[PDB]
């Protein structure tokens, strides 16, 4: 229904969960606000540096047509549907987030050989370039992810450990991929529970007794979405139940996973992808108005939620996400660098393609979508932008066209609870004991 | 490449796994007799009875769009692309075969409104209609299917098992919802293999040495493609490995799969769907041949395959099938039946929107498939058509487009070379097999 659209001389395709997915009839709930909102701004700064870039494509601006998944499968591929229409001309595409969608988006792409990199996909399957070819991404795949956790089990000796994994393709093959790294330390696995899409707290609790079942197995692996970690921690602390929490990039250090079940949670240890803030996006983003910024269509009903006021009731005004702390989302450089490998796989299409001028020759128009995902996406080379220099971070997609298997490791304590960093996986685990009370 | 098209006022689409699927450089292997001609041609039978029916469409032809999935998702995704390249018009789809077939094209049939439905795809993945609001089958959920083997296992009282699953919608839904049916009747699993898209003889010989390092589990439970089951049973025969087989409707009766591993799989039990041959499709399909049959582009190339003749070299001309000893493929009657249940939708679609003319009213142009799916479709109840005298099948669907959790058990032994199919029993809410038939 809500378009966004961007003007430039190409345009680059967007997919973001903006929305949660709605309840039993509708298809769109509320807002996704971290993940969501957040994240389609990553893409609109991305796209606003680049067009400000002398050294990157000065002659060509970079549209955006960002559609709205709404957390849901079918409902982004009845979106990404405005992608091949026309065949306005869309070259690539940034996304999506949640995995499933991102094969589904993947198995319509390829038909029109668009090709399109995700900021936030981690399943392990999506590296299979006989069934996903036009598909790389700017994170590593869950196999890495699942060896890591592994790995933590067997340090800290727990040996006899349990599974709950999120319906979809992230958590069961996630979970399958832990099964045959557990397996590979001398990890057993108790039993294996899995949560559906949208359970009730009841349903929660007949998971939390089912883990209970074995009393022996007090730890608990998790390959979940954040919504489910947070209701499975909500009804552990109804039902008095006390477990060890080992858990995926889903959880991750959120806070909204732990809030309010601090108690269940304390001794968790949870991991997420190598990733850093960057300053300059934190300052633009909370510079961000409603009435500056029109060309997001959906930061008015953003807006409407983040301070709890209407437009209609002329209440939204006096509210500034400066007078807000601001929680940077985890994967906001996942997203910079994948509309960068976009940008950066055009400007050497470009150079090879049109070497006479800086302006969109011929040769590009349209852009032939196999030739920029084979030659030229899959051998993008180049620093990251805003990187911290102190540490040399580079953006490249390997033989599968994934990004780099390296994570990192934290871990809930205590009043007053916090996230605290206890280590890291990049090739090998490495974690200092000095950083756990445990 | 090809597409067998026909005109008609309507069409639909169709969707069969003509060829096997090829290498790595290409994506279409030989030819698939008996799960591609024969059901392409079971269509062709059932659609040439509906346009001379005086009682189903009288006045309303029916045209065909059939597309060659080439045992292939991807490659049946972008043949699929026809039934929505109109925003020829495409009122329903018959197919695909395979479950990750049918699955792939539902997603996109569900986008443009078209209602499909499926001869051969028992994945259980497509009984949800939240997901696939578009699909129904002639065929039951493998829910069934599961708990039909665990109940054979449960009765052998073998307790210590193994299984082998081909990845996908199929092997891995399959076999899980196996595996759940067999903990629930003290069945434990000794080790569970997993044979990918793309594997080489000497990954399919690490399968079975892995079956091997658990030397109690002799039985190894099955939920692979066909082509999955017979370089098993090569991988099996190549190291004289002795495994009971119980396997899906994959394997089913099929004898190409046991074709030089008789030793190999001797004493194995398949299933397959219940079903009958129907009655006047062994006349069609024997009585054709490639002087008349040039509406099948891919018929010619079954006929070089049969008769190890060329066209070119003109060896072919001097044959006839009405001499060979006529195998009619198990799932016949429900490509047979998806076509009927089509047809009747639609003529009872057509007597709610046209009732005073027997031609396609403006009311049905174009026909709008969410009325057609679950206003006719899902309620469609006909008898059986070709259905043989002692035989009173009723084709209807249930409330998620699912055919009847029915099935018919064998097993494969040596009786005078000269190994053969014996049906030993059946599966219909509960177990029933002759124990008295199983040489073991
Ligand atoms: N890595 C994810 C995936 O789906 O592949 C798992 C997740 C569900 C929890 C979402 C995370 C995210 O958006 O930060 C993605
Ligand atoms: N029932 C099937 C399915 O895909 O759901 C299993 C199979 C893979 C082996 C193919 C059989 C067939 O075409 O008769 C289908």
């Amino acid at each position: 229904k809500k378009v966004l659209t961007l003007e430039g001389d190409l345009v680059l395709g967007g997919l973001f969960p903006v929305h949660q997915k709605g309840g039993p009839a509708e298809d769109c709930g509320p807002v996704n606000e971290h993940r969501g909102i957040q994240r389609l701004e990553a893409m609109l700064f991305a796209l606003d540096r680049i067009n400000r870039d002398p050294h990157l494509l000065p002659g060509v601006r970079l549209g955006a047509h960002i559609l709205d998944s709404c957390s849901k499968d079918t409902h982004a591929l009845e979106q990404a549907l405005d992608f091949v229409r026309a065949s306005t001309a869309i070259t690539g595409v940034i996304g999506g987030s949640y995995s499933d969608v991102s094969i589904q988006v993947a198995n319509l792409l390829r038909l029109f050989q668009i090709p399109q990199i995700s900021y936030a996909s981690t399943s392990a399957k999506l590296s299979d370039k006989s069934r996903y070819d036009y598909f790389a991404r700017t994170v590593p795949p869950d196999f890495f992810q699942a060896k890591a956790m592994a790995e933590i089990l067997r340090f800290f000796n727990w040996t006899y450990v349990s599974t709950v994994a999120s319906e979809g393709d992230y958590g069961e093959t996630g979970i399958e991929a832990f099964e045959l790294e557990a397996r590979a330390r001398n990890i057993s696995v108790a039993t294996s529970e899995k949560v559906g899409r949208a359970m009730s707290r009841a349903a929660f609790e007949g998971v939390v007794r089912a883990l209970l079942q074995k009393p022996s197995a007090r730890v608990a692996v998790l390959f979940t979405r954040s919504e489910d970690a947070r209701e499975l921690l909500a009804a552990s602390q109804r039902l008095n139940a006390s477990f060890t929490w080992v858990a995926s990039d889903g959880w991750g250090a959120l806070e909204e996973v732990v809030a309010g079940s601090e108690g269940a949670a304390e001794g968790a240890i949870t991991i997420e992808l190598a990733s850093y803030p960057i300053s300059d996006f934190a300052s633009y983003f909370q510079s961000l108005d409603p009435w500056n910024n029109s060309r997001n269509p959906w930061f008015r009903e953003f807006w409407e939620q983040r301070f709890r006021c209407s437009f209609r009731q002329r209440d939204c005004a006096a509210h500034s996400l400066r007078a807000v702390p601001f929680e940077q989302e985890s994967k906001i450089m996942f997203v910079v660098n994948a509309v960068y490998a976009m940008a950066h796989a055009l400007h050497n299409m470009h150079r090879a393609l049109c070497p006479n001028t800086t302006r969109l020759c011929d040769a590009m128009r349209p852009v032939n979508g196999r030739r920029l995902y084979k030659d030229f996406v899959l051998n993008v080379k180049f620093d990251a932008p805003f990187r911290p220099a102190d540490t040399h971070n580079e953006v490249r997609f390997d033989r599968f066209g994934d990004g780099i298997g390296r994570y990192n490791i934290f871990t809930y304590l205590r009043g007053r609870y916090r996230y605290q960093k206890v280590g890291y996986w990049a090739e090998g685990l490495t974690l200092d004991t000095s950083l756990i009370p445990w």
